[PDB]
């Protein structure tokens, strides 16, 4: 019973991001996790961030209080600049500097995550994984819902999601989704907002053709705090020996950040025979971002402010206790384009049955940006002698004052105005041969990254067309009784937009990666566990010029190897659990400043659990309890390693009541709880003045009604 028990967990059992092709999870000779609408509706998370919780090789709250991206950190390794390296439906969601996008779970069918090496498939990827968003579709039978929340911090929520046949033989359905939202957010001053609307339309002339319109349209007129603390004051004490409270704001009072995402496009798929499959997705999206954002830089001791005049202007022992901030103007407007079509062979060798995989992968990307940056001393300093039992006690913090984000000094700021344009073309063939019990996947691709980039302001124009191939082996040896054992090889590429001492755009950096572990996905029983070890390196990495120069050189060269497990499992027809423990072990295998120290913001030790329990019989029945914890180890808080943020374990609880048992089947009211303990924990810091408070314990209730 409970929608997320085994009939979630058995339609997370199927997955087509692994292989392009719908396999079940033990036959993917790779890492991969799926999160459904069932389970993602059961622990109501705030961003994808969050839904991805209890997932092995995944730091997902790095940026703390933060929701204005969605970044992960999956097994020690992000994309270049931290840019989000998230998928939706099978096409990259590409952005470009303060230009990422964003999707809200509630028009989300699922979540998935691949671990390491995808290029194979994907193309020019971060060495590490991707995020693949699936949106939402029109059903089979109706849908009527409307959906009230309320909660801390002002969080207001209402939104709806409608389905429906147009004919009684299915051949034309929609579907509507929408939510409403607004919210004060952790730090003082920041607000969040956001409007969503979803139009999906299918089409199934017969029962071997499907074409869905995929759209989606999203305005936040303010994003939230997304500013960075000193480790003085947040993970170390200041020379007064107090703290900065959790709900700090450094910047103006006047900060303000905006997102607008707009998209439309379609999945397609037609069975011509019975060998013969051919499917096409493709999607099209013009996406803007804007702030004026006053942002900390550190405390005045620190080595960063060392040509600060406005901190060389305090005694000695101030420099520690101020804090020293900079600013920021952006606006940005980007549209992204792609299409993948790929035909799906469906033959055999006499007990050497084949899947032939083969096609073509396309996306073209252009962000124009048009910012203005504040250097040092272009903006006052904050005495940070504010923590005391009042801002702390009462009203945690005080908001701070205006800021002139006009009349840009050319002193102390300047301007910067890009336009970067990029272009991928690449040709894949992969072929899933199993030989009763032995599977086999074995496939390449070739690829065409192209990139541009046009300084408006120097008048210059930087590119480089690189030329990559990526291929990845793999073999499971499923059994008949569950246990599945696989290994598998697999590499992947990145092109660098940084130039060099040369003034040329800087060599492609590589993955590699090799991978081997057991899955555990029985038939009989609604249960699911899996178990790997892996040995991921990444080649040609940026490092510091053995001179000093100013500028980097390539050849770094970082080593990530781990344990991951993850379990899945319905103990009682009440109770069901889910949880997993990751062991990583990252390290700088080359480079000129740093070497055996460990990346920042990775923890070594990782792990998480959940359980939820509901009733069935007494006057209790239809209630359903549930918990769980989330550990994150310690971790450096620079690449120097020169000190460290800490470990901590949030908990989290939920309590849901079937409103069905009042008549109204399929709706219910809930009230979640995160971060029961409130505790109060440094998330991670990706240097000395760079460090985010985590969340503060959080209350909201929802009410969910189906008509
Ligand atoms: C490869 O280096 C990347 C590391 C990422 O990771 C983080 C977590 O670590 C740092 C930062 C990060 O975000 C820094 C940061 O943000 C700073 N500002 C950037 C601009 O706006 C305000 C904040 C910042 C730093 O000093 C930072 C810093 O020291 C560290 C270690 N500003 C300044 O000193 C000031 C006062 C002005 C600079 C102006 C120009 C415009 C920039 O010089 C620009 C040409 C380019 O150099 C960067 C954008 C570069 O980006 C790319 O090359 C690809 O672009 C992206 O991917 C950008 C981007 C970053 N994030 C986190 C999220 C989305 C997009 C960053 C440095
Ligand atoms: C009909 C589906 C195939 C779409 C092919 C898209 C063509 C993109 C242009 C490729 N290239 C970059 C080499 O000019
Ligand atoms: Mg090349
Ligand atoms: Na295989």
């Amino acid at each position: 019973e409970s929608a997320w028990g085994p009939a979630a967990t058995i339609a997370a059992r199927q997955s087509a991001t692994g292989t392009k092709t719908d396999t079940p999870i033990q036959k993917v000779p790779q890492s991969i996790s799926v999160v459904t609408a069932e389970e993602m509706a059961l622990h109501q998370p705030k961003s994808v961030k969050e839904a991805l919780s209890y997932t092995p090789g995944v730091s997902v709250g790095t940026r703390g209080a933060s929701n204005t991206y969605d970044h992960l950190i999956i097994r020690g390794f992000a994309a270049e600049g931290q840019s989000q390296n998230n998928y939706l439906n099978g096409l990259k969601l590409q952005g470009n500097f303060y230009n990422d996008a964003v999707i809200d779970p509630y028009m989300l069918e699922r979540a998935e995550i691949m671990r390491g090496p995808v290029s194979v498939l994907y193309g020019k990827s971060s060495p590490g994984g991707l995020l693949n968003m699936v949106s939402k579709r029109p059903t089979t039978e109706p849908l009527k819902e409307v959906q009230f929340k309320a909660g801390t911090d002002s969080l207001f929520q209402t939104g709806f999601d409608f389905s429906d046949s147009l004919d009684d033989d299915g051949v034309y359905s929609y579907r509507l989704t929408g939510l409403a939202r607004s919210a004060n957010a952790q730090q003082k001053g920041s607000e969040e907002q956001r409007y969503a609307i979803a139009p999906a339309f299918t089409w199934r002339p017969d029962d071997k053709t499907n074409f869905t319109f995929l759209s989606y349209f999203q305005n936040e007129p303010e994003t939230g705090y997304y500013g960075w603390l000193p480790k003085e004051g947040t993970v170390e004490p200041l020379p007064n020996g107090k703290r900065l409270p959790t709900d700090f704001n450094e910047g103006a009072k006047n900060n303000t950040y905006s997102r607008n995402e707009k998209m439309v496009g379609y999945s397609f798929d037609h069975e011509f025979n019975d060998t013969f499959t051919v499917r096409q997705n493709l999607r099209f999206a013009e996406n803007k971002t804007s702030q004026n954002s006053v942002y900390g830089y550190g405390v005045c001791s620190d080595p960063a402010n060392a040509y600060s005049k406005q901190c060389a202007a305090l005694a000695p022992a101030d420099k520690g206790h101020y804090l020293a901030r900079k600013y920021v103007v952006d606006d940005e407007k980007l549209q992204n384009f792609s299409v993948d079509t790929q035909l799906q062979s469906k033959f055999a060798t006499g007990d050497i049955d084949h899947t032939l995989l083969t096609g073509v992968d396309f996306m073209r990307m252009r962000n124009d940006i048009n910012a203005w940056f504040g250097y040092d001393d272009s903006v006052p300093l904050l005495n940070l002698y504010n923590p005391s039992s009042h801002h702390h006690h009462h009203h945690g913090s005080s908001v701070n004052t205006d800021f002139d984000f006009n009349a840009k000094d050319p002193a102390n700021s300047g301007p910067y105005r890009i336009l970067n344009k990029q272009k991928q073309t690449g040709v894949y063939v992969q072929d899933q041969a199993q030989w009763d019990k032995v599977l086999v996947t074995l496939g390449g691709r070739y690829d065409w990254a192209d990139q541009e980039s046009l300084n408006r302001v120097a008048g210059t124009t930087d590119k480089r067309d690189d030329k990559q191939f990526t291929w990845r082996g793999g073999v499971n040896y499923l059994f008949d009784n569950g246990v599945t054992p696989y290994f598998s090889y697999s590499e992947s590429f990145e092109p660098s937009s940084q130039v060099g001492k040369d003034g040329n755009i800087f060599a492609p950096s590589k993955g590699k990666q090799y991978e081997v572990g057991v899955k555990y996905v029985p038939e009989d029983r609604p249960i699911v566990v899996t178990g790997a070890v892996y040995n991921l390196t990444k080649t040609n990495n940026l490092m510091a010029d053995p001179e000093g120069s100013f500028f980097s050189v390539e050849g770094g060269e970082i080593r990530a190897r781990g344990v991951e497990i993850e379990a899945k499992a319905a103990l009682s027809a009440s109770v069901n659990v889910v949880g997993s423990y990751t062991y990583t072990d990252a390290e700088y295998t080359t480079d000129t400043t740093y070497k055996g120290n460990t990346p920042a913001q990775v923890p070594k030790h990782m792990a998480s659990l959940w359980a939820d329990y509901t009733f069935f019989d007494g006057p209790l029945s239809g209630l359903t309890l549930g918990t769980g914890g989330r550990y994150t180890g310690s971790s450096y808080g620079d690449p120097a390693n020169s000190f460290k943020v800490g470990s901590y374990t949030v908990v989290d609880a939920l309590v849901r009541y079937d409103l069905a048992r009042v008549g109204m089947a399929g709706s219910n009211v809930a009230l979640h709880v995160n971060n029961l303990f409130d505790r109060e924990y440094v998330a991670s810091c990706f240097n000395t003045y760079g460090c985010f408070w985590g969340a503060e314990r959080q209350v909201v209730a929802t009410a969910t009604f189906r008509f």
